[PDB]
This record gives C-alpha cells, sequence and structure tokens, in this order.
C-alpha cells in the first residue's frame, strides 16, 4: 500500500545521517500556489494524506501532521494515527504548531523552496522567545552537503530530503489584447510609474507570484492544471536617475516560442533559465548593490519562498505586495466585457448540464449516475464552448450528506451514487475571455421544509449582496456581514469567506480584494468578486449559492458616491428550494428581474444553434426563467 | 479683541526668534480643553473645538474638521485667514499642505501630528535638525517650545475624591495588579510605562476631580517602573493642594510615591532616564503623548502604543454595568420630566416663547435633581428647526433661537457616581411633515436594527456601522459622523477601546459600552438624530460559534408623531412596543413613589408615550 511506516522509517535514516533532528514538510510550492503539482507533494507520499493543506513535523518520536479544520474529515479517513499524530488547526488553535515545535532539539531543517518566510519567521521568533539563552544560526545547504556545520541550527535546504512525475513541454502563448484590453508595454509602464512615485525606498522588485507575471506580460502557459500559468520569476531593476535598468525573465526556455520572444525582446527583456534565479540573485545582483531614511535592497512578495529570502540580509528585505496586486484587482472595461462573454458561455454550459440532469431525473436514470459522472458532465459541456481552456478548479460535485463537506474531494473510493436529495455543484472554467466560478444547489428529490428554509436563508444573503447599495468608503467586511445576517438570526454560520477576488484567465482565487469577516477594505469600481454564502448541516446536507459580480458606481450625490454590484454570472436559482414565508416581495421581484435577464440573454443564443441545444433545451430555459407570482 | 492686531503682534514675537503651528489641544490630548489651552481663538476669533492654524509670511491657513465648517465660516475672517476643510478622504491634505525653522507648542502637540509631518516633509526634501527650546532662549540654534508663544485665567482648587467600590466594582490595587500582569505577559520589551491619559489614571486609582468641566478628571501623570517581578516604583504626579487627607491614604496603601505635577519633566530627565534584532525599549508612551515628554527620549527608544488600561476599562465588570443601568434610570426620569414640561407648555403655546438655551437649562436642571449627579457629561445640544441640521451645533448668545412648532433635537447627558450618560431624542412641537416623518423613520430603522442585532463574535464593528446606514444608503443619504463611540464610567463621554464607525473597527467584546446614534441632516431645513447607549451581551453559544447582541442601557421612548408606518415592519413595531412597555415597567413605579417630584400629569404622560402601537 505504498507503505507509510516503511517510507517513514526510511526517512529518519536519511535525517540521522545528516545529523538533522527535526524535519518540517509543508504542502506548498516556491510560488505559493494554492494548487501544487505532483513534484511538490511530499507529505502524501509519506502519510498517504492527499489533502491540499498540511504541515508535517518529523522527529524521533511519532510524527505530527497539522491540517486545517476543513480537511479534518479527509485526514481522519486517510491518515492512520498509530503511525502519525493528527492535530487540527482551527481559528483559535493557529499558533499551536509554533508552540509545539518550541516544546520539543538542536537542529531543524526546512525545504527552501517549499517554505514561506511567514512560517519561518514566526517559528524562529517563537524559538527566540522559547529559549533566550540559545543563539540561532541559519545556513543554506547546497547540493546536500551538510559537513559545513550551544547553538540552534536553522537549515534551509536547496534540495529536498524527499525526492520525487510528468513534465510540461507545451508552449507559452500570448493573451490577445482583445481579451485583456491592455498591452504588456502599458502595464510595465504602470509598474514603472509605481516605482517613481509610490515605492521610493527600493530599486529592485522580484515578482514571484505566477498570476502577476502572466498578467503583466500577457502570457499564459500549461505548467498548472487549473490555472493557465507558467513557472517563472520576473526581476525588475529600477534606476532612479527614471526607468528600468534591467528586466530579467526567468522561465522554462524550451516552452518559449518564436513570437513570444518577439513581444519580449521588444520590451527589452533579458531571458534566463528558471533554475538560474538563485545563482543570479546570489552571484550577479546582491554583489552589485552598494552598502535616517532607510533604503532596502530588494522588495519581495509576502509569501516569497525561503530560499530566495535567505540570500539577503533580513534588514534589507522589504516584504510587501507587488504593485501588480492593486493593478490587476481593478479590471478595465474590455476585461469586464470579456468576463461577461465568458459567463454567457458558462451559462449555456450550466443550462446544458442541468437540462441533462433533468431528463435523466424524469427517466430516473439519474440515480445510476455518480458524483464523478456528473462532475465530468459539466466539465464536458464547458469544453464544447468557444475559447475554453480547461476547468478553473477541481469541480465540487456533492450529493446529500457530502454537500455538508465544504472542501469535499471526490475520490475513487469516496464516489457516491446520485440520490433524490440535495445536490451541490461548484464549478468554473478558464476561457480566453476570463475565469469563472459558480455554485448552484438543487434537489433531485422532494425537498424537506428544513432544506427549503436553509436554501432560502442562504439565498437571502446572496440576493442582498447582489443588489446592495453602499457608500464607497464602506469596508468589505460589512458586505460579508449582510450575507451572513439571516443565518445569524437563526444562530447559524458558515466557516468560509463570503467572496474572493477572481483573476482574468489566471487564478480562480485572486488577492487585491475580498469579502470576508477577517480583514477588509473599501471596494473600488470594476473589482470582480464572488458572492457565495452557504450553510452546511453535518451528515445531512449542505447549501451554497455563488455568483461572480463586479463593483459599479450606483449614484453620486453632492456629499457621497454610492456603489453597488452588477451581475456577471447568468444562471437561475432553484424554485423547488424556495421558502416563501421567508421571502419578501422585493426579493421575489429581484429574482424575476434576474431570471428574465437570463432568458433575454441566453435564449436567442440557444435558438441560433438548434443542433447543439434544441427545443427541449430552450423549453427548459424558459420554464426556469419564468416569473414567480407575487400574490 | 482685534485679530489683525493680535496677528501682527504675534508676528513681533516670532520674527525676533527667527512657520508657527498652533493646534487646539492640551498636554493630555483631551477632546475638551480648558481656557488656558485655547490659543487659536485669541488670534482668529474662532472658538470651534477642532482646529490647526498654519501661520506663515503669507495669509495663514486654518484647518478644521468638516463638522466645524459652518461655525468657522461666519466666525473667521476669510480675507485674513485661509479656511481649508478636512473630510474623510482629505485627512492628510494638511501634511501635503504643510520654509526653514518651524516651531510647535511642545505641550499642545501630539507626536502623531509631529512624526507624520516630519516624515512627510522628508519624503521629498531629502536634512532636518530638531531642538527643544526652554524658557524662550532660542540663541543656541524643528523647534519644540516649552513655553508657548501665545494666560490670565481661572484655576481649580476643588478637591479630589475617591470613587467608591460599590460604583466601580474593583479596587485600585486590583487594577494595578492587572496592569502588573500585563507587563509580565503581554509587554516584555519595555520596563517603563507612563500614563498620560487622564481617564486612564482616574480609572486605575478610583479617583475623580474638578480640573475639567464636562469630565470628572484631574491633571496628572502616572509612571510605572517594572523590575524583572514587580513594580519597583510607582510615582503619581498631580496637584497636591487638591489632594485630601484620606485620598493620600489610598495612594500610600498602594505604595505610590506622590510628587507634584510640574515635576514630571524634571523627574524624567534627571531621575529615571539615567538608568538601564530582539529590541528592548526604554519607555512606553501613549500614541498622543505631548512632544515635551517625547523629546526627553530618543525616538529609537520610544515605544508608542496604547497603554494596557485602554483594554481594561473598555470592558466593564458586572458591577459597572449594573451601576450604569441605575444612571440611565435616573436620566430616563430626568428626560421624562423635561419632555412632560415641554408638552405642557406646548398645549398652552407657552413653549414658543421659550428658547433653545432655556430648554437646554431645563433638562440640565432635571438631571441635577437626581441622586448622585455630578454635572453634565458634555455641553447639551438643544436645536430647533434648521439648527437641528447642524451636527456640531453650539447654542450661542447670538445664535439662540425661539422654539418653534417644528423639529426639536436634544443631545444631552450627565456624570453620575453610577456612570456617564449620553442620549439623543428628536421630537416635533408642531405638525410633522411627511418628509420629517420619513427621515426620522429611516434613522429609527437603523437605530432599531443596531439595538437587537445578532452577530458572531468575530464581526468587525464597521459592519454594525453599515447596518445603521443601510436604509439611508438605499435612498442615497448618509450622515457625516460615526454610528457609535465607547463611553467611560464617570469618565469621558467619548472613550476609546472600541467604537462603531465606517473607518476603524474591531470585533466587539462582552460588556463593552457603546452609543448607537444614526442620524440625518437636511441643510437649512431640519435634522434628526436618535441615540441610545447599550452594552454587548452573549446572545447564544453554539458548538462552533458565539453569537453576540446588545442589551439596552438608555430608557426613554421614541416619538410616535414622527413615525412613518409605510416604512415600519411588524418586527420593528413589536420591538418598539417591547421597549416602550419595558420603559414603563421600569420608570412608572419610581414616578409613583415620588408624587411631589413627579405629578399625576407626569404619570399620565409616561403612560401615554409608553402605550403600545396598534400595529
Ligand atoms: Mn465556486
Ligand atoms: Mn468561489
Ligand atoms: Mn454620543
Ligand atoms: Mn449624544
Amino acid at each position: 500500500d505504498n507503505n507509510p511506516a516503511a517510507r517513514l522509517e526510511e526517512l529518519r535514516t536519511i535525517m540521522k545521517k545528516n545529523k538533522i533532528d527535526v524535519y518540517i514538510l509543508i504542502n506548498s510550492d516556491e510560488h505559493n500556489s494554492e494548487i501544487i503539482n505532483e513534484k511538490d507533494k511530499k507529505i502524501v507520499k509519506i502519510t498517504n494524506y492527499s489533502g491540499a493543506d498540511g504541515i508535517l513535523i518529523v522527529t524521533k518520536d511519532k510524527p505530527i501532521l497539522y491540517v486545517n479544520a476543513l480537511y479534518e474529515l479527509q485526514a481522519m479517513n486517510e491518515l492512520d494515527q498509530n503511525l502519525f499524530t493528527l492535530r487540527i488547526s482551527r481559528i483559535d488553535n493557529r499558533d499551536e504548531i509554533f508552540e509545539t515545535i518550541s516544546s520539543l532539539f538542536n537542529t531543524i531543517a526546512f525545504d527552501g523552496k517549499n517554505t514561506s518566510v511567514v512560517f519561518y519567521e514566526k517559528l524562529r521568533k517563537a524559538l527566540l522567545n522559547a529559549y533566550p539563552k540559545k543563539k540561532i544560526v541559519e545556513k543554506i545547504i547546497y547540493n546536500n552537503n551538510f559537513d559545513d556545520v550551544n547553538v540552534l541550527n536553522f537549515l534551509v535546504l536547496e534540495k529536498s530530503l524527499v525526492e520525487i512525475y510528468p513534465v510540461n513541454n507545451k508552449t507559452l502563448y500570448i493573451h490577445d489584447r482583445k481579451y485583456n484590453g491592455a498591452c504588456a508595454g502599458e502595464k510595465i509602464d504602470k509598474l514603472k510609474q509605481s516605482l517613481m512615485y509610490d515605492i521610493k525606498n527600493v530599486d529592485n522588485l522580484l515578482l514571484s507570484e505566477l498570476d502577476e507575471i502572466a498578467y503583466l506580460l500577457n502570457l499564459r502557459g500549461y505548467d498548472y492544471q487549473y490555472s493557465p500559468l507558467f513557472y517563472s520569476y520576473l526581476l525588475f531593476q529600477f534606476d532612479r536617475e527614471q526607468d528600468f535598468s534591467k528586466i530579467v525573465f526567468f522561465t522554462t526556455v524550451k516552452n518559449l516560442p518564436a513570437d513570444v520572444k518577439n513581444l519580449l525582446e521588444i520590451n527589452k527583456v533579458i531571458v534566463k533559465e528558471y533554475e538560474e534565479i538563485v545563482p543570479y540573485l546570489r552571484d550577479v545582483v546582491i554583489p552589485s548593490i552598494p552598502k535616517d531614511f532607510k533604503k532596502y535592497d530588494i522588495s519581495l512578495s509576502p509569501y516569497i519562498n525561503l530560499m530566495i529570502y535567505k540570500l539577503f540580509d533580513r534588514k534589507n528585505v522589504l516584504l510587501q505586495n507587488s504593485p501588480v496586486v492593486k493593478m490587476k484587482a481593478v479590471k478595465n472595461d474590455v476585461e469586464i466585457d470579456n468576463m461577461k462573454q465568458a459567463h454567457i458561455l458558462d451559462g449555456l454550459a450550466l443550462l446544458q448540464f442541468f437540462h441533462w440532469c433533468e431528463q435523466k431525473r424524469k427517466t430516473k436514470e439519474l440515480f445510476n449516475e455518480t458524483e464523478m459522472s456528473l462532475r465530468h458532465k459539466v466539465d464536458y459541456f464547458r469544453s464544447t464552448k468557444k475559447n475554453f481552456i480547461f476547468p478553473s478548479f477541481s469541480t465540487i460535485s456533492a450529493s446529500g450528506p457530502n454537500a455538508a463537506v465544504i472542501h469535499y474531494e471526490c475520490t475513487d473510493k469516496t464516489n457516491a451514487t446520485i440520490k433524490p436529495a440535495i445536490y451541490l455543484l461548484d464549478s468554473g472554467g478558464q476561457y480566453l475571455h476570463g475565469t469563472t466560478d459558480v455554485t448552484r444547489t438543487t434537489h433531485f428529490g422532494e425537498p424537506t421544509a428544513e432544506e427549503k428554509r436553509i436554501y432560502t436563508l442562504v439565498l437571502k444573503g446572496h440576493l442582498r449582496l447582489r443588489k446592495v447599495i453602499f457608500a464607497s468608503y464602506t469596508n468589505s467586511s460589512a458586505l460579508d456581514f449582510i450575507a451572513r445576517e439571516n443565518l445569524f438570526n437563526n444562530f447559524m454560520d458558515y466557516n468560509h469567506g463570503t467572496g474572493h477576488g477572481v483573476g482574468l484567465t489566471l487564478n480562480v482565487h485572486e488577492g487585491g480584494c475580498s469579502i470576508g469577516p477577517v480583514g477588509g477594505a473599501p471596494l473600488k469600481k470594476n473589482m470582480v468578486l464572488s458572492n457565495e454564502p452557504g450553510y452546511y448541516m453535518k451528515d445531512k446536507f449542505g447549501v451554497r449559492i455563488e455568483n461572480m459580480q463586479y463593483v459599479i458606481s450606483k449614484e453620486i450625490t453632492d456629499t457621497t458616491e454610492y456603489l453597488s454590484f452588477d451581475d456577471l454570472t447568468m444562471y437561475p436559482y432553484e424554485k423547488k428550494l424556495l421558502d416563501f414565508s421567508l421571502l419578501t416581495n422585493q426579493e421575489i421581484k429581484e429574482l424575476n428581474e434576474y431570471h428574465t435577464t437570463i432568458r433575454n440573454t441566453l435564449l436567442p443564443l440557444v435558438k441560433q444553434s438548434p443542433q447543439e441545444y434544441g427545443e427541449s433545451v430552450e423549453k427548459y430555459l424558459i420554464e426556469i426563467t419564468e416569473p414567480i407570482a407575487i400574490h
């Protein structure tokens, strides 16, 4: 069974020989991607725990695995605890892991490319606070040579101790201006302006965030499954006396085509290889810098990997968001229009999927289908659509009790038969037009009063956030609250955020803005956000209703600008799940307004392609967009 | 009191000394400052509380908060001084707006304004040298002045007194012990703490004083010296002639050494400072501490942060809450007497011979009748008609208006041994227009929502500010102030540690005491504000979550004449009746037990305004 006990007892033989007392493994890559590829998944190889979130502490004792609360169920069914100790990290338990390591040994090791500076600094500060009489020495270990080292040794490893897959040779391609509305040259010019005015204390900026590099250069790639990104670093050297000294692009050159180097060399970009980043920083750059108002040597993203961080002296590094974060959080008008087209396509795909579900429901063949079968079906209907690339994340297809698991990951052994019950579908896709994220909840059986109540309580928060009018200064955490409001009155909550930013053909989860309880800021026009309240009833069912929307200016008076949202997502809601004792007439009016707009948008497109859809499809569309009676 | 004369006279004293910056503030950063600290008004004849005066060779520039703009416009002469306004988005304009040797009042300037100004001017003029000027000797050379360039006026000899445990529920020793633990665990990088906030010192020592009009505070400093594991020395700087016999008993009981007030700077420079990657700080100072004390230390060694006392007093213990309920019971009775009085004169038309100030005096009187009353907690706002549209409206001798059959707004409160009250009610002495009724009800809807709102404990207080605005937002209307502020116990009516507002925000904790006061102000016509005080309670605890809500402190009804029933939900009607009935159940037995202070006419009036709405 790819024996865990074996690979673990094997692991401590490699540690002992290098005189390493405690090893720390984390699920991460060097670019801090949410979804990491196979080469970077070490923890699963040892523990047979495939959950995305995890941190493994490996000592002479039984190893400890830390996972987020949302992954607790998955870890319980996967990990066997006679080998590993399972600990859970909750909202109040977060720094436990930092305490835990402190409470145990003289030499600790880290994967240099798999460890963020945030986790490193907090652990190290914990140890200063834990053992003040001990001094810490930090060394980078190159090519597995440990022979160069009272004291606590922090070892940052170039090569990982766990060695590991398929490789991507597919070529990079240009994202056309018609889709992104802004050329790579203007964006670089914008980054240039930022260095003149906004950040004056650094001449050197390193972009390690893959969606930032792709966005700035208008390039996409195949190095990741769910995002059209590519392994890269992009280094800017600014000369105050007022432009860029050097622009260096680290990436995989064999994946660089002819006419990409045309756009690249036009902007005066020097191309190096991907693995050249560390030696280039260590050898050419850091020695080239000269030694009241402080001036920093380098500006790094907050989550930059440990290996690149440790090349410098901490006093000279500035950890902050790249200017690209703000740049890309606000879409231009071409970008919004393109995001509308993508959602039109995605509405058609959902229409085909639920039409398909409805037919098989009537024929009852639907209940021989599985979660994976339905997951594959919606992904298929998207692939038929124009300018589609691939799904924007792993589709969540959950029937009955599985819908109560937010992070539910359908395995080959977890796959469930579709039942006449609640069905939750969270899915999206990557288009040249943009990135989509949408959730709909439906019912293939006869909905209970509880199910309709929960759905409607969730819907009310969702509908509120759709049309909410708020002064421009309003903190986005206030918008998170009104989505929870109706659940709060019933003493119910959901354990995730209400909305996340979404990139344009980049990442389905994008920073720069959000709607959530912890942290928040005013929203700006043409920010693109999800709206997805939910509620999850353990062992019974779960509900989530998700749209994407963008911020508009609603009205401007003498003293104040009022903002609101406009819809991106076009698909109707589930009438079978509606509780009308909870619904106001205004909400019903907004429901009818939305559904009518959907019919007006989708129906002509359905009709012009009778071979692709047909009368049964358009008839289904008409019925679910039909106005609800007010009386 | 010629401004031009005093301005050109001001220019005789600076020129000999080779931009002067005047601010309305005192050394303890109090909202309300005494006569000794108002310099700007002497030059500009601008009596507004908030202001900063930039004095250069050109025409001087005065910066005031937006709420003081109306007052500043008719008072200030604008051909002499340039008037600029500070709103929510122009906050740093003045620093941009802000030359060679520049001067500041050392005791009237906070380090926040000082450091932000210096960092900004550096940000492009890449070098600055800073010197302290003692006793007006400038010949040794940013200039920080010990003595101001701009003081005959009165002094308080009234005695300090002890705040009994029965009111505050915790002894001074217990609070110090809490402050002690804080230094053990929470703050390990500094051994020295200086309390410059008068309400923090008053709270900790359970002492009150007469040095301020609207708050029972006293000029003081309190310095703590921590030794790795207790306080080595605790020194209390204050005015000893105002220190009575048995207060110095409570002081020496806590092993506090009493020095005088003016010894603060000499004791710091001479006695303490000559002592003492992972950094250790010499001193911890409150963010708004004056420059004079700040410049005794090097910036690198100065840790600027909220004292632990801020968190301590922002959360009331149960005795403190119970006392504050008693305070509001008394203040409900006072309001009852006042509006009953207004109603009587309304029927006879005698009300419209009354003025705003006369009504202001009347409500303050009815408070003075109540047990354990000390004085008003702030200047009572009494505004009729168009004046109600002014948020900051200060009734003057020349602004005093005859009471009219129109909107009337009353914002008032008092200091009790039991606590500090703040309450606003808006009523109508005429026949309310549909517009007036609509605006009142839109404000009320936000107010009522904030009363009973259920929120998970992590909810940012800015979310609560929003739901108070939302019904106004839908009509594209807003109010230019915050929704709520913290309130001290027999302390400042505006207290930090928490708030409900659009900009800053944090989760709320149980037994925090906050105002709830949405409003709307229609220029030149009328204005409405509805204010309660309430405290945070635990509503429900589930497996995964704690839900919080508020419980009422303020007991007084709302105005039925101003209700727009097209805007009111049945839930809102139900809550109104629940509140009004509760008020009757609370107040009526007390009204009945004192017929000579509260007549039969009063009991009937109370019953009428607490009567259920037909829904
Ligand atoms: Mn989704
Ligand atoms: Mn989403
Ligand atoms: Mn107030
Ligand atoms: Mn008030």
